[PDB]
């Protein structure tokens, strides 16, 4: 970042060190739970990671041997991760797998890294094991390291090439991909966000995002970490219970930069009340980021009316793309000024050409620019591999130092994705994803492949169905489907569930509407965006998801069904 003896470093385990010996007692990571406030300085941060390095060291760990790292969000989690950079081993972190999707992901995932130690809480290795192990895998509980071990730690010879972590992307919930980050993808990228992000001395961060995806791991924590800045923290769960509870500390502890994908900008509107407003003061909040998904003006534009009274600016909002492959950040514009849309005409023919419109032209639609691009980006035919013209789309092409080496023991997909050659022409990263360059700034568009098709072979509307019908949310209903509908231009996670009862109040479908959401997201890190209610026997009877789901799916689109209650996540 700033300083140019941090910049001189090879690895993050060396600006940690630094900044350990320059400002020992400087305030690092807050995480908080309910009104519970702990803290780690830097010189706290460095003891704790060598600690944790000396003994993994000490039970035989050889730099590039895996370590799987088990923990829910919090500090330990933290503290685990840099202790294994600072033993030169690859950190590889999981959901702790509280559920049967959660534990199959974990197992798929520990067969391919084959990682030769298992760190996770005390109170884990009770719940997760039978010395202790999870799914074959010596296990060690964080608590047992004790800080008396710092000085024994030996320092490794970090190169810049080396494999730091692997960061498994979701969706190829068969064999999921673990994106190789070397040392040096990382420095890069935490270096373009810091600078794209215009961070400085006064920035606070605050995140709620899961440390176990990209953008709540490398923005929110190691960002702040390499960069001299407050990283303050809640878990997700935290946030999904009581969206308010992210405004409020905010407010309390003026962050500066806090953002979510898309979903959770609809979530605050839907969910805090216009009394429980009071006491928000959100004016610190000068870059408010929204990346991950599709970016939509309408959530923004509901966010911005629902708390402009209470210090936000619209100013503030700044989509941003990107992507475990490129580590994280590729595209954003400059903080502070409006982001910029275009207004598409509903027919786009079939040239691949965009085709504009009025500014509200009937059945126009408007795209969110995902900024300029930070990563250089080419927009290329998946096809024939010729350049896109500008306005033109084609599948979006990525090429830097942050771009990462592969996916980890998969060389066929890696060479799917790594290795694109533009016709008669450098390697890029192919990202999947279908978008367009308009003055020199990203539209996003969707993905090659469809959603629908990509959902259906990641077997997400069974695991979903499964999910509802094995949690205490049961005993309130009769039969579920889910599946995903496309909707003018996008994509909708819809839930279905007969209740048995009815009549259930406002207030029980409320709480209905919330535990579904909550469970999903737990379950499978996706977001619900329309539930439907209908009575008890309202599915025809039958031993199958499928018939049950095309069955739901029909007759919501007749518009025939008899319907109790609709949530839609993004509706006022
Ligand atoms: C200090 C904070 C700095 C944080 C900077 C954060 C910058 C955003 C980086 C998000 C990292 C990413 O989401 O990881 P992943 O590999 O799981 O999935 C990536 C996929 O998701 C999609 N997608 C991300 N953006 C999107 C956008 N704008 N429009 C539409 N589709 C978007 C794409 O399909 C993409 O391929």
């Amino acid at each position: 970042s700033l300083k140019k003896e941090y910049l001189q470093c090879q690895s993050l385990v060396d600006v940690v060190r630094l900044r350990a010996l320059h400002s020992p007692n400087k305030k690092s990571c807050t995480f908080l739970n309910k009104e519970l406030e702990e803290t780690m300085t830097y010189e706290q941060l460095d003891q704790h990671a060598k600690a944790i390095a000396a003994t993994l060291q000490a039970e035989g760990a050889k730099p590039g041997d895996r370590v799987l790292l088990l923990f829910a969000p919090g500090l330990p989690l933290i503290q685990a991760f840099l202790g294994c950079l600072y033993a030169g081993c690859i950190a590889v972190p999981i959901y702790p797998p509280a559920q049967e999707k959660l534990l199959d992901k974990a197992q798929r995932i520990v067969t391919n890294s084959k990682p030769v130690i298992v760190l996770m809480i005390a109170d884990h290795i009770k719940k997760f094991t039978a010395n202790p192990k999870f799914l074959k895998i010596p296990a060690i509980a964080l608590e047992s390291i004790e800080l008396n071990r710092s000085s024994s730690w030996q320092p490794t010879s970090i190169k810049s090439n080396d494999i730091a972590f692997l960061q498994y992307t979701s969706g190829s919930t068969m064999h999921p991909k673990g994106v190789m980050v070397s040392h040096h993808n990382l420095l890069d990228n935490l270096n373009k966000i810091f600078t794209s992000f215009h961070m400085n001395d006064e920035t606070i961060i605050f995140s709620w995002l899961p440390p176990h995806h990209d953008m709540g791991l490398i923005g929110c924590i190691l960002t702040p970490i390499y960069g001299g800045i407050q990283a303050i923290m809640m878990s997700p769960f935290s946030f999904l219970q009581n969206p308010l509870s992210w405004l409020k500390h905010i407010t309390k502890y003026k962050a500066t930069i806090s953002g979510s994908p898309n979903f959770a900008y609809d979530y605050c509107v839907k969910r805090i009340r216009e009394e429980k407003k009071e006491g928000l003061d959100l004016s610190s909040w000068v870059t408010a980021f929204n990346g991950a998904e599709p970016v939509r003006e309408e959530t923004m534009e509901h966010f911005y009316q629902a708390f402009k009274e209470f210090g936000f600016r619209k100013e503030a909002f700044y989509p941003c793309y990107g992507l475990a492959e490129a580590t994280l950040l590729v595209t954003g514009g400059t903080p502070g000024s409006s982001y910029k849309t275009l207004t598409l005409a509903k027919e786009q023919f079939q040239d691949h050409r965009v085709h504009f419109a009025d500014d509200n032209s009937p059945g126009s639609y408007k795209l969110v620019s995902s900024g300029n691009p930070i990563q250089e980006v080419k927009i290329i035919d998946p096809d024939t591999l010729i350049p896109c013209d500008f306005d033109q789309v084609g599948e979006i092409w990525v090429q830097s130092n942050s771009v990462a080496k592969g996916y980890w023991n998969q060389p066929e997909e890696t060479r799917h994705a790594f290795a694109g050659k533009i016709k008669d022409d450098a390697i890029y990263l192919r990202t999947g994803d279908l978008g367009f360059l308009h003055e020199n700034e990203l539209y996003v568009t969707g993905r090659i492949k469809d959603l629908i098709i990509i959902y259906g072979k990641n077997h997400y509307p069974q695991d979903i169905e499964f999910s509802l019908m094995h949690s205490p949310l049961h005993h309130v209903l009769g039969k579920c489907a889910a599946f995903v509908i496309q909707e003018e231009h996008e994509y909708k996670l819809t839930v279905m569930c007969e209740v048995k009862n009815r009549f259930m109040d406002d207030v029980a479908q409320d709480n209905l509407f919330n535990e579904i959401f909550e469970l999903v997201y737990e379950n499978h890190q996706l977001e619900v965006h329309t539930i439907v209610l209908i009575p008890l026997k309202a599915m025809p009877h039958t031993t199958s998801g499928k018939i049950r789901r095309n069955f739901c799916r029909k007759h919501l689109l007749d518009k025939t069904l008899p319907i109790v209650a609709t949530w839609q996540l993004n509706k006022i």
